[PDB]
C-alpha cells in the first residue's frame, strides 16, 4: 500500500506526518518510508534514535521497494498528476495560516481536476482550542469543495522533542505523547478504512 | 538489475545513454526506465514513437519497480550531501556519463573526491559524444581520468549525428534511417555487455 505525502509549502508538518503515517501502517505490516525531501529530515530523524520501519533515499526507492508491502512516500509538490499515480492515497497536509493555505490555493485548479477520492488534505499543527484556526481552515477548503480527513492534527511540543529524539511521539516522555499519536492514529485508521473500500 | 545513470551537467548525453541501456537490458529481461531528470525527455523520447522498454516518471518508482526484471533511472546527480553513497546504492553500478570538453570535465573534477571514497567497482564513467577521429578530445580526457584513477568504461560513446535523429523519431539508434545506425549502437552494446559483466563477478560485491 502506498501514501505519498506531498505540500505546497515548508513548515507544513509534512515529514513528521509521513514518518506517524509509517509508524501506524508498520503496527500492521513492514513498511518502508522513502524521503524525497531535498533535507532529507526524515534520514535524520531515523539516525537520532530510531523508528520502527526502514528508511531509504529516494534513490533506493526501486531498489527496496519491491521488499515491503507498505510505503509511505515524503515529498515535495513540485504534476500532481505525477504523484497520484505513483500511489493509492496521496495526502497533502497544511498548516491552518492563510500563508500556507495560499500556497494551496493557488493550485485549486489542479486539484479539482484531478479526482476526488485520489488525495485527502491533512490539517496539521493546529493551534490548542483557545483558537479557532482548526475550523476556519475547515470551512475555507471545505467551501471549496476539497476533499478533507474527518481529523486534523493538533500542535504539540511532544512532536518535537520527538523529531531530536528521533523516536515516534508515543514514545516521548511528554504529557500528550498519547494525545499526539492519537491525532495519527485516527488519521491512519480513516486511509486504511479510505484505500480498503 | 538496476543501473543509475548519473551525470553532473546536462548535456553529456545521460538521457541517451539510459534510453540505450535499456534497450540492451530489454533483449536479456522486461525493463523500466524511471525518468528522473527534471527535462523528463525521456518520458519524451517514449511518446514520440516507440520504444522497446516501459517508461515511468520518478513519482511512480515506488508502485513500478517490482513489477520489473531490470530497471535503468535517468538522473541528474544533483549534490545536497553524500548524493554519491546513496546514489550507489540504489543499483548495482552507477553509470556516470561526461562529454571529453572543459567543462564537462570541470564538473566532473568537483566531485572526483567524493567519488574516490565510493570504492572501485560501484561505479564506473563512460565517455560520451566523443568527437570523431580528427580530434582528440576523447584520449585526453581518457588520460586525464587514467591518472586521477577514475574507473573507465573500455570504449565511448561517438559523436554519431544519428542519435539525434533516435530523439527526435523516439526510437533507439539502430531503428534510424542512417548509415552509422548500426556503428553507433554497437557503441552502447559494448558499453551494456561490460555493465552485465562487471555485475556477474564475486569482485563486484565485495
Ligand atoms: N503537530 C505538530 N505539532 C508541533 N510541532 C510540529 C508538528 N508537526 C511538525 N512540527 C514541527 O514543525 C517543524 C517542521 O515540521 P516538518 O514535518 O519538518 O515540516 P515539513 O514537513 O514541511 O518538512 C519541526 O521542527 C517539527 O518539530
Ligand atoms: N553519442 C552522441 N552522438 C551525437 N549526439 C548525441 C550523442 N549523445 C547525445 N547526443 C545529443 O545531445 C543532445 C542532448 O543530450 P542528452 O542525451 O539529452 O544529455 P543529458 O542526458 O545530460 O541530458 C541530444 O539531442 C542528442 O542528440
Amino acid at each position: 500500500m502506498i501514501i505519498t505525502v506531498a505540500s505546497f509549502k515548508g513548515g507544513v508538518g509534512k515529514t513528521t506526518t509521513a514518518v506517524h503515517l509509517s509508524a501506524y501502517l508498520a503496527l500492521q505490516g513492514e513498511t518502508l518510508l522513502i524521503d524525497g525531501d531535498p533535507n532529507r529530515s526524515a534520514t535524520g530523524w531515523g539516525k537520532r534514535g530510531s523508528l520502527p520501519f526502514k528508511v531509504v533515499d529516494e534513490r533506493q526507492a526501486a531498489k527496496y521497494a519491491p521488499k515491503y508491502q507498505n510505503i509511505v512516500i515524503d515529498t515535495q509538490a513540485r504534476d500532481l498528476e505525477a504523484l497520484a499515480d505513483g500511489c493509492d492515497l496521496l495526502v497533502i497536509p497544511s498548516t491552518p495560516d492563510a500563508l500556507a493555505l495560499d500556497a494551496l490555493m493557488l493550485t485549486i485548479e489542479t486539484l479539482q481536476k484531478l479526482g476526488n477520492n485520489r488525495f485527502r488534505i491533512l490539517l496539521t499543527i493546529i493551534p490548542p482550542y483557545p483558537s479557532k484556526d482548526g475550523d476556519e481552515a475547515r470551512q475555507l477548503l471545505t467551501t471549496a469543495g476539497l476533499p478533507l480527513f474527518k481529523r486534523g492534527i493538533k500542535r504539540y511540543s511532544a512532536f518535537q522533542k520527538a523529531s531530536l529524539n528521533g523516536v515516534v511521539v508515543s514514545e516521548v516522555s511528554d504529557s500528550k505523547a498519547g494525545i499526539a499519536w492519537s491525532d495519527y492514529k485516527a488519521t491512519g485508521k480513516e486511509i486504511v478504512e479510505e484505500i480498503l473500500t
